[PDB]
């Protein structure tokens, strides 16, 4: 895709900068190959609950009327008050994929091709009223990941953005891990948003044990929280928690500094994962 003011005499042809979706608008903050006759319109309208792409108002409202959809495709595997996810398998529910990869595209640097949707198991996040089921974000995770990732793109629609939904989402990924007996690790690079996301919530995970159990190696945090041993040893290293000793990586605190750490303003999750109501098994 071009950027930047175009030659003299050339049209520019317009890439999708706003949706509507529900009653949100939205503004792009990348490119996305939806095709090129969606990105000439000043908006693209969304079901959102099918996701459907759709260039008019006009046919947008004759969709929202018709249209039966009231929640996301796949499994209710988790439902706490109004608060559900969704899984979602990329090959039994391709054209839902595929609207919702084109639809994060929008907000992420990279991604793989939105079309190559069969690898992966999708993670709907949504908040629930009288009206449906609304969605918020989701992850993705690949089927089988050469790369031990547990998470393949992670995403909070930016009006939905710093209210703990992306924190229970990460959260979320590592229930899976546990449940699977499986350290796993976000997919790189991350985001800078991404990078502060998790390093908040592997801190608060941590930060939690070592002041629940009082005290406990770094092999043990990994096998309890399913987080990797370097994901460990980086976010102790930011809470100068770590030393090292003839080339080994040692946890080194007090409980008292730990909870000097957790009363803090730095270090609180509004929303948790209650494995009560997560109902799911490793495939595997
Ligand atoms: C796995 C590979 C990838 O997917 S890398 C790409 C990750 N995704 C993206 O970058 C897509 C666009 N961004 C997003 O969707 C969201 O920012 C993500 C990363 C999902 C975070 O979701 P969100 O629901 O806002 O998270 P949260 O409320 O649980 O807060 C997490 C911590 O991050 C912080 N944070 C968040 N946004 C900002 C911001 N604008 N400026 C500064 N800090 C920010 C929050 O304060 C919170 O940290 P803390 O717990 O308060 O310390
Ligand atoms: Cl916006
Ligand atoms: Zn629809």
């Amino acid at each position: 895709h071009s950027s930047g003011l175009v030659p003299r005499g050339s049209t520019k042809v317009k890439y999708v900068d706003k949706i509507h979706i529900g009653n949100y608008e939205i503004d792009a903050w990348y490119f996305s190959p939806f095709p090129e006759d969606y990105g000439k319109q000043p908006k693209l309208w969304l079901c959102e609950y099918c996701l459907k792409y759709m260039k008019y108002e006009k046919s947008y409202r004759f969709h929202l009327g018709q249209c039966q959809w009231r929640q996301p495709p796949g499994k209710e595997i988790y439902r706490k008050s109004n608060i559900s996810v969704h899984e979602v398998d990329g090959k039994d529910h391709k054209i839902y994929c595929q609207n919702l990869c084109l639809l994060a595209k929008l907000f992420l640097d990279h991604k793989t091709l939105y079309f190559d949707v069969e690898p992966f198991v999708f993670y709907i996040l949504t908040e629930v009223d009288r009206q449906g089921a609304h969605i918020v974000g989701y992850f993705s995770k690949e089927k089988e990941s050469p790369d031990g990732n547990n998470v393949a793109c992670i995403l909070t629609l930016p009006p939905y953005q710093r209210r703990g939904y992306g924190k229970f989402l990460i959260a979320f990924s590592y229930e899976l891990s546990k449940l699977e007996s499986t350290v796993g690790s976000p997919e790189k690079p991350l985001s800078d948003l991404g990078k502060l996301s998790y390093r908040s919530y592997w801190s608060w995970v941590l930060l939690e044990n070592l002041r629940d159990f009082r005290g406990l190696s770094i092999k043990d945090l990994s096998q309890m929280t399913s987080i990797t041993q370097n994901d460990i040893i980086s976010t102790l290293q930011s809470l100068n928690m770590v030393k090292y000793w003839k080339g080994q990586h040692v946890i080194c605190v007090t409980p008292k500094l730990v909870e000097e750490h957790l009363k803090s303003a730095q270090y609180k999750p509004p929303i948790t994962v209650d494995s009560v109501c997560l109902k799911w098994a490793p495939p595997k």
